[PDB]
């Protein structure tokens, strides 16, 4: 059992969870619930990230203490998750107890290295996106206003003495790291904005102020807390118990396999985040993989559905495992994408209600009505037979590499290629012919066609546990397959003849 361990960004809860979180948090659960079943010790991380001025003035705004709102806020993150059905092994918040150690005990150790220093800094803070931008980074608008120029952000300017990190000491490392571990940055394009941009040099980064209190306090100066990225990066670290090094959760678990996240905070990980580890003398995480941003197409509000960006009301109105496959289908991993009711409707409606659950339905039904409630002794397999038990055959090996680039829309794409095979399959034998038939060969016909398709039907179900949990384990029900007998390694052992099958009746239903 190799450990693989998975974690998503920390959401700033300043507000309510939208569709884009839920897209990261599910697209993440698919891998984690992927491994499990193929055999790996999964450990999975999401959580919150409480502290920050963002935070602090939205709930100066409501009129409510930060550590409330960050709690408050949290807690519908957590609950959201809770109705996503997300298989994480920690809910993180960044107001924890034990992230409090941690955060000090890597500061600890960046100050040992000799990599923090105390000077002035001066210039210009987006609190919208808790970053840093000099002079030219910003653009003087006609009203006077200076935003960020990249991401459009009202900018504030800044002259506080705070605590600085060593970066501009790291960039011929870092750029080191990406030549000889390309897999560390993902996908491809990423990556080379990436190098694109440590080439052109590295300044010291602010990593304190002394401002505000909402934060972690720097040891032995509790005049300055923690800049909120340096704290929020470290929450991978605590949740396999930093700083206790010498437990056996950290020497299992730590080095991170994959960090997953959005293309908006993809320096933070993949620049500053690898120079602080190595300045703590810790050992880098394989991969970080950052996803395209989600957005609707149209108006927020739906005369028919309501808020079509809130993911607790998708999930009500199409059903979880529905939204789950759309989110993973629709749009390919990585890249950017847009949705509107429509496209949701057309998908629930073709892809799931009639081309994997009629195909059950239909082939299940028979079983129970025609078959006596049992699978099928097959006969002798034809070419025909053989050529679609190949094809559902081959899609383990095939979605095992989609899902470690991780790319769940190409794993999809295949399994429903077979799918579609398997509908071709039923509807050129014409086993509601063949029933009827008085013919001894018919007859026997008749039981391979629909013990080839259930089998094929096994597989899909089997493979498709990651993407619709709760789904696949009733359908799976349907074909008898025992409850310790649904990891991957069961795909090789075809469906045993003579296995009682319950009532059969639809699991995806149209909208
Ligand atoms: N509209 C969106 N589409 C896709 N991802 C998003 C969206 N909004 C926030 N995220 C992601 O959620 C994570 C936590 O805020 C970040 O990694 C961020 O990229
Ligand atoms: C350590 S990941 C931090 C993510 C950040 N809080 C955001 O919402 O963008
Ligand atoms: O671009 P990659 O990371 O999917 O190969």
């Amino acid at each position: 059992s190799e450990p693989f361990y998975i974690t998503t960004a920390i959401a700033y809860p300043n507000g309510v969870p939208h569709i884009g979180h839920a897209y990261e948090y599910i697209a993440t659960d698919a891998i984690a619930r992927f491994k499990r079943l193929d055999g790996y010790d999964v450990r999975y991380l999401t959580g919150t990230d409480v502290h920050g001025q963002k935070m602090a003035e939205t709930a100066a705004k409501e009129g409510i203490p930060a550590a409330e709102l960050a709690r408050r806020n949290s807690d519908v993150f957590q609950r959201l998750q809770e109705k996503l059905n997300i298989s994480f092994d920690r809910f993180i918040r960044t107001s924890d107890a034990d992230h409090y150690e941690a955060s000090k005990a890597i500061w600890k150790r960046m100050a040992d290295a000799g990599d923090i220093y105390l000077d002035a800094y001066k210039g210009w803070y987006s609190i919208r996106d808790e970053r840093f931008f000099t002079e030219n980074e910003t653009t003087e608008q006609p009203d006077g206003t200076r935003i960020a120029t990249e991401t459009g952000a009202p900018v504030t300017w800044t002259e506080e003495q705070t605590y600085f990190f060593r970066l501009s000491a790291y960039t011929d490392r870092l750029l080191a790291l990406y030549e000889e571990h390309p897999e560390f940055i993902g996908p491809d394009a990423r990556r080379n904005e990436i190098v694109s941009f440590v080439s052109g040099g590295l300044k010291d980064l602010s990593i304190s102020r002394t401002t505000f209190d909402w934060g972690v306090p720097v040891p032995d100066h509790p005049d300055h807390v923690m800049y909120v990225w340096v704290d929020a990066l470290t929450n991978y670290l605590t949740g396999v118990g930093f700083p206790d090094t010498e437990s056996e959760s950290f020497r299992r678990y730590w080095p991170a396999d994959l960090h997953m996240i959005g293309k908006d905070i993809i320096r933070f990980h993949t620049v500053y985040w690898p120079a602080f580890l190595m300045s703590a003398g810790l050992p880098l995480p394989k991969r970080i993989f950052a996803h395209g941003w989600l957005l609707n197409r149209g108006e927020k509000m739906s005369k028919s559905i309501g808020n079509v960006v809130d993911p607790v009301n998708l999930v009500d109105t199409f059903g979880l495992d529905q939204v789950r496959y759309f989110l993973l289908r629709e749009v390919p991993f990585g890249q950017d994408g847009s949705y509107n009711e429509d496209a949701i409707i057309g998908r629930v409606n073709a892809d799931l209600a009639n081309e994997l659950g009629n195909l059950a339905q239909r082939s299940l039904s028979m079983v129970a009505k025609n078959l006596g409630a049992a699978v099928p002794d097959p006969g002798e397999f034809t070419d025909e037979d053989t050529a679609l038990l190949a094809a559902a055959d081959a899609l383990l090996e095939r979605v095992r590499e989609h899902f470690d680039v991780p790319a769940m829309h190409l794993a999809l794409e295949a399994i429903w290629s077979v799918l579609g095979a398997a509908n071709r399959y039923f509807s050129a034998q014409e086993p509601w012919v063949l029933r009827k038939s008085d013919a001894a060969e018919d007859q026997q016909r008749f039981r391979t066609v629909l013990y080839t398709t259930l089998e094929v039907v096994r597989i899909a179900s089997l493979l498709l546990q990651p993407v619709m949990p709760e789904s696949t384990a009733k359908l799976l029900d349907l074909l008898g397959q025992p409850t310790d007998e649904r990891d991957f390694s069961a795909i090789a052992n075809r469906i045993k003849p003579g296995t009682s099958l319950p009532a059969p009746s639809g699991i995806f239903p149209r909208y």
